[PDB]
């Protein structure tokens, strides 16, 4: 896995079925891709520091909309 600024952050169901743990990843604390990251949650609303999981893939605007209400509400539920 790859980070990326300006990018979302996904997590499990690399298949593509159901991607969870979802945010924006502004703040890179890794120069490659590893764990953890800082996160905004942006269409939910507000700044953390979260861990995700496996199977974490990295998305654009339009799969941030919707997926990541719902996916943050999986994410930020814990590990916070």
């Amino acid at each position: 896995m790859h980070a990326k600024v300006g990018d979302y952050l996904v997590v499990k169901g690399t298949t593509t079925e159901r991607h969870d743990q979802h945010a924006e990843i502004i703040e890179v604390r890794s120069a490659d891709g590893s764990p953890p990251y800082v996160v905004r949650w942006l269409v939910n609303g507000h700044e953390t520091t979260v861990y995700p999981g496996s199977d974490a893939v990295v998305v654009t605007a339009t799969e941030h909309a919707e997926a990541e209400k719902r996916a943050a509400a999986r994410a930020g539920h814990a590990a916070t």
